[PDB]
């Protein structure tokens, strides 16, 4: 229903990224325009992938959502929305079938399809294959001392051509970038977890071959990869390398998990920086460096069966090496394998591996580089973009028109809480964003 | 949305009973008239003084036995405003229920949801009306053809009789208590359906060492037996069952596809012999079975008695399996009742202060209620025959086409094990609205 | 420590079979001989070359269906050296098993536990011996009374016949494959009991798109159906069942009291009518049922196919309910058989490279084995009748009291649903040692 | 089979305390003397309580063990022992019935009965009702300057009379003592969790009275008390006061829990003090200030039901006050209720309560007072007892004979790991203790 804006027109809103966060904004805008639900803006979305896809590099077989399907992209804002997960199922003729599953945790493949089904209804306003590379200040009058729009430049991921689009307002919703240990070198055989399903098969084409494959880390991504490798490459020898002493379980308990409630964002944001830092630390185990207990137990059971076959752990096909860090990687010459050097992680062993899967998490700072050509518009003394409660970043008012602005989505954990980077509050936050950006225009 | 019809007018439809089945029809009619989602003269008569859902069995901790997705609207249209999720959103409780991580709300909570739905229809529901007669009406003195029905109800407070005229009747009156034959009439012999409303009046002192027997081994018997040991901590309770053990309900996913709304067509279109065979083979999904978790809790309570005393005969709370009651003897209120037991195979004497009889329900009450119109059935029929759309066969030479009677909730034999449950109410509500109002709504 | 008896001597007891039932007797005799806890001339004959527990069905990930406490000793004496926990302690694995927090070891692990037990009786077990007949013996040329038995066994690898003489015999030979009568004999039609041992030799290319059918809907059919989809990832598998659905086994605690060892006394004393009715009423504990967790796993795999394609007819792996096989075309050089299906209610065909037949077992094989002594039964018996202590009725005028035959594992009709399982083996082994050797040990 | 030594004789070993730690030693000595298990020392145990009892003040209805029954007092050392939990069940005629329970976690009540069954076989070497008060040095030749025995002085609970027993070797196995926040005054209405079942009923006799009852803390003891009070006093208003933001789940994941393995004691002890501290910190959530998830979920569901009835948390019968600390208690005067003053626990609110349950944990320092009169025998420069791997404390060899010594049990978490104070390694540690104390004597 949302109609396209011509590429060279002045947009009202341009969103960088079309993952769940921008999709929830698109959905919330649709719903706010729906006479059936409420009491058209010139909008477009740029997405570097060639079609909608949700962490496709980590769609390992059997992987599940880590959040109740009720926390979809609409329901917590309005269960009557056409964009609920249950309505998607009903449109697919699968609602009763999903009901008989008796699970709150769909396969990630299914929840990706739900979001693909939503995203297809916005295809007229999404430009796929466009990687935004810079955002530059615009002036309607060149002799004005005030920026009143932004030019967003994007690179065609197939041809390299640079496109430009003008917009009053920008949303940056680009998720995370791979965090690599600084000491690891670049090599086609060292692959971050985010590119597991998508590039490792190309590297290791023979599923029956006895590859040596190592996994670095001990959070959910590492555990899913380590566990999947033993099925994907049944004759491989896999090694899980972690600096902790053990995989530790994610905190799914209900009182702790109320920090993810949508209505907590007001209170979290109003707290002092010192309190927000302490709170995030105390609740870290709900999300970071932890594994769903059910997957830990599965891996533990697999280890036990190896113990039944051979009591000597050093002889096991699949091994966990706890409290170790990689200190050196040899990787030159035509030989297939790298030599990983391991030391204790407390305050030498070597391994010959065909590939090293690096499951060491994500950073959420890439908006600083994307926004570098407008960062002179920030107030003096800021080395970082500062979002208000409504996610609009602070601009020097002598330099930027009140009609122009930039909002950040998904990189605001420090100011808005641990739910900021997840699916947890997207339905409600998308509704807040539509009111913040479009509210006056709608009325 | 549904406006009252003056009590004197010729109604389009009168529904007898305002339990979940009739409520689902009201909701389906509301949704069919809702321009977001897509007036007849309708009224409902309910004997209870307000909406209430097996209030006599609202024992503490009792839970739904069916996923909340099978509420009164979602399987027909997840966008409906009458979904359980939207009810939670309207109550400010949606996020809190999400953190519960359960498909099975407390029965108390699901009653409040349906009561919240029911309040939307307060203009078209007359509470405290017990329907006692359905009378054939002939608007033409010069024709013996019946073209409407007069429904007579007795007000439970005044006892006055009121009459309403309607073209069509829905009979949606649930079940009546099934009692073993030959029990004496004694206020201390109480059917499970009146457990919460009658037993506390009879046994007022919660600390007294009452002897309380429970007859049966299905879900009602297990919930009552388990609850009595908490409600009367010093009581001596006895579960009497003719089976050798409580058996677990079948909640496995392939078997339970028989409850899918789209299976109604398939079940109906089978011969009487195959329908009868089907119901028998699948009986363990519903009848004479207990949810495994409750079985396990009762078993653990029994085990703890064994820890304290190895002699089962001296336990406070006991199960007497493979027993039948030969008679319940009484000598007035001055003394306990005496339950005489023998083997249920093709002996004990119990002295009790009350006998909870959890022996299930019959769904044949519509036969008495419709006795004054049964001469309009085709020659030879001794029971009402519903077609697929739930309308009973009438002799077409005796009843007009504008007049009809439908049955809801008593049609297991022709429509499947889901008929008496919540399982297909949302979808069946939609079909009923089509069958009864479809043309009227098309014009 | 059970010492061997010279083969030509007259044994006190000869046991046919060395599966868990006979093994539980050996363990109970060992424990009865141990003054720490509290020698007859005994020998066991086993057709397999070593101890093995349904090796043809040791599917990856398959689990015990009974708590490890019902091992081969604990319910009779938790102090026994032959408990599962002591075995783990001896293996250095007890703390590691504890951390699993499960009552259900892998079948592979429980087999190893019983193998560890069985290796301690190697002095009294002859493997590779298939018993073929039991013939009566009369040690007195002047009396017509049978007072011993000769057990004749064919060596598996040499085919040579050996004769062993014994006063008492135990038959503990488990079950035989039950096949639907209308199926023909073909290398591509394999009973579930030979899944792991026979199917790989027939279907050698783990990556080829075979069509593989599975007949039945009990635990065996479910385990094979689910496993085939991993073992042959490109196969098209089909579960053919005459019921409408896989149904869950009853593991609920009151019902499962029927497996309690002390229940055998009460069950045995019931009438034949009551025992038959009782067995029927409790059938869902054991027969034609699937553990709920596995049903749900199979259901979830079906659901994921529906996510990828809503048309069930085009799914890789399918279930075909309320079907019966009316005909199999298997003659010809074509690698695939054609299966003809009809409704099982009182024209579709499948072309398959193999049909796995998971249709259960019979436990009547002792009738053929004992045929040369069946004239010793009392008149008017067409079956062997076990007493409570598992000794079969013999005509007193024909058989001396110091001679007898006991049956193990085939007495469900008289001793209850626990008879064929591991459930009462520890306790039953103790009772058997008392019945067979009790007067001898006192 | 262990026979009494006359009270006035020189014992080989005297154990202070007869809880699970001392009982495990008694069991290991018995097994070491059994020719079945391995092909008599003068020993006595002194126990303050009148019979064996295992945290009887916290035997709340429904409380369960938090460790697999396989970790009983013998099995991990020798599954053949007559003192295993499975053998105890067999002796009681309950083994099959417990098997049908399908649980690794007996009721605490049942596990206490198991240990009482073990303890009663040592009744000839245990003096109950004896509170040890001091350990004093002994010189068999008083003119010499070498200590070669110890006199253990104990107060008879019934008569207060002091008796003295002499021994070469002493074991201190006295568990923990109630830890109270230093700011709380002494008052009969302020009760530590350790005395909940035994003292609170004496204080609040009428189970139907609407008492106000507060609970301080958020570990397992606070959760069990908070949950139990709501059943024990159905009309009470209970309040859980915690300085954390929420109850947090205990870590029962299997890799982490390998720290409780008996064979890990060697690994843990052989680490530096820095690394022992760091590791105890990393694994703290297995044991301290945490609650079993299933209990958290049950309390959460009870709170949810209150919310169904009334969305305003301030009106709930039972409430949780997070991030609070008690700053003042008013408790002088004849009024039934104390006034508790609360403030935020972050770096005006009052409650009036009939009682305050203090679930603030335990200290394990009480051995230092009992050994004060021998702490001059430590080597020069120690102000704390230093146990070696085999749990014997370091003595100055020029002052203490090699045939005399003191061992500590249960208070050595610092040096021996998180399992030290639990049942986790008692079977194995008992065997080790028998070898250390009586090894040469038996060989
Ligand atoms: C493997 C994995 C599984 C997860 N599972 C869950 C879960 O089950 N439940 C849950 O609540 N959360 C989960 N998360 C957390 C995750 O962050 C959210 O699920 C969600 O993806 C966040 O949405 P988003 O739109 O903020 O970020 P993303 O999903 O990362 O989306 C960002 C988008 O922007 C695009 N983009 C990036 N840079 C540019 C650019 N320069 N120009 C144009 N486009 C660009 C990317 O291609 C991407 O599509 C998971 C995270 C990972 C890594
Ligand atoms: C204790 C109990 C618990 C159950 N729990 C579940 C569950 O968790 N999930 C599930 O799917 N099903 C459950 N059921 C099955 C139950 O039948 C349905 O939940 C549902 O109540 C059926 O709805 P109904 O409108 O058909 O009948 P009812 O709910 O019985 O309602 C019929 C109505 O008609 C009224 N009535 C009867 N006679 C007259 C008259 N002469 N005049 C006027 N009014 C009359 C009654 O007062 C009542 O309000 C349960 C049944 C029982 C007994
Ligand atoms: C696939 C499968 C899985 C099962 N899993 C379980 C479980 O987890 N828990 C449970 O309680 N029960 C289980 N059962 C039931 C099973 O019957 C028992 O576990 C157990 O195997 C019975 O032991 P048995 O010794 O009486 O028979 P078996 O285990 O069958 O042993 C019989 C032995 O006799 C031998 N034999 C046969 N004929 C001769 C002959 N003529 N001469 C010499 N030797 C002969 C056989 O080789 C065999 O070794 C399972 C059954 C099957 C088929
Ligand atoms: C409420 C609670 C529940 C617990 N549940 C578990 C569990 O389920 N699993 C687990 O692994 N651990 C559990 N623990 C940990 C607990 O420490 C162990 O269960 C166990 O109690 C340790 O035994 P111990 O003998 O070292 O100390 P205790 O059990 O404390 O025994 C110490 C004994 O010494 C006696 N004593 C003390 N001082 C003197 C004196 N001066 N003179 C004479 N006698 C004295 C006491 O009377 C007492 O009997 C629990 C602890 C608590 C508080
Ligand atoms: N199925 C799903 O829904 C799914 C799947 C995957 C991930 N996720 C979610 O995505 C988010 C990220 O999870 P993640 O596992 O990818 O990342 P993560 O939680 O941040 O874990 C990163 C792991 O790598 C380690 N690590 C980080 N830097 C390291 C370094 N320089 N050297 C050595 N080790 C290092 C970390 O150890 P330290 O803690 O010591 O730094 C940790 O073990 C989580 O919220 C997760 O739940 C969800
Ligand atoms: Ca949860
Ligand atoms: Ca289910
Ligand atoms: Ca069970
Ligand atoms: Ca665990």
């Amino acid at each position: 229903r949302l109609r396209s804006t011509p590429q060279d027109e002045l947009h009202d809103l341009l969103c960088v990224g079309f993952g769940p966060a921008s999709l929830a904004i698109a959905i919330a805008l649709h719903d706010a325009l729906d006479p059936r639900l409420n009491k058209q803006p010139k909008i477009c979305f740029l997405e570097r992938q060639k079609q909608f896809a949700w962490h496709s590099g980590m769609l390992v077989p059997g992987s599940k959502m880590q959040i109740s399907f009720i926390k979809d992209l609409a329901t917590l804002r309005d269960p009557r929305s056409s964009f609920t997960f249950l309505n998607y199922l009903h449109q697919k003729g699968r609602l009763i079938h999903f009901t008989n599953l008796s699970t709150f945790l769909p396969a990630r493949l299914e929840f990706e399809d739900y979001m693909r089904w939503c995203a297809q209804q916005f295809s007229d306003v999404v430009a796929y294959g466009e990687e935004v590379v810079e955002v530059i200040p615009g002036k309607s009058d060149p002799s004005s001392s005030v920026v009143d729009f932004f030019t967003v430049r994007s690179r065609n991921v197939e041809t390299g051509e640079i496109s430009a689009r003008r917009t009053r307002k920008v949303v940056i919703a680009i998720g995370g970038t791979a965090k690599m240990p600084s000491g690891l070198p670049q090599d086609p055989r060292i692959i971050h977890s985010s590119k597991y399903c998508t590039t490792l098969p190309a590297l290791l084409k023979d599923k029956s071959k006895p590859y040596n494959i190592a996994v670095l880390g001990s959070g959910q991504s590492a555990a899913e990869i380590f566990h999947d490798l033993q099925k994907r490459y049944p004759n491989s020898r896999t090694t899980l390398i972690m600096r902790d002493s053990a995989m530790r379980p994610s905190d799914d308990s209900p009182f702790v998990n109320e920090i993810f409630n949508p209505e907590r964002v007001d209170k979290f944001y109003s707290q002092s920086a010192a309190e927000r830092q302490r709170s995030l630390l105390a609740d870290k185990a709900t999300n970071y460096s932890v594994v769903r207990l059910e997957l830990i137990e599965e891996i533990y059971n697999d280890m036990y069966l190896q113990r039944v076959k051979n009591p000597d752990e050093t002889q096991w096909q699949h091994r966990i090496l706890p409290e170790r860090k990689i200190t050196r990687v040899e990787h030159h010459g035509p030989q297939s394998r790298m030599r990983i050097h391991l030391k204790s992680s407390k305050p030498k062993e070597t391994l010959e591996v065909d590939a090293l899967m690096v499951a060491t998490g994500y950073n959420r700072n890439a908006h600083e580089r994307l926004l570098s050509k407008v960062q002179h518009l920030r107030p003096t003394g800021q080395d970082q973009w500062k979002p208000h409660r409504d996610y609009r970043v602070e601009m020097d008012p002598s330099k930027v028109s009140s009609e122009a602005g930039i909002w950040l989505q998904g990189c605001n954990e420090r100011t808005h809480g641990l739910s900021d980077s997840l699916l947890s509050v997207l339905a409600v936050r998308g509704g807040e964003m539509v009111q913040s950006i479009f509210g006056e225009q709608l009325e």
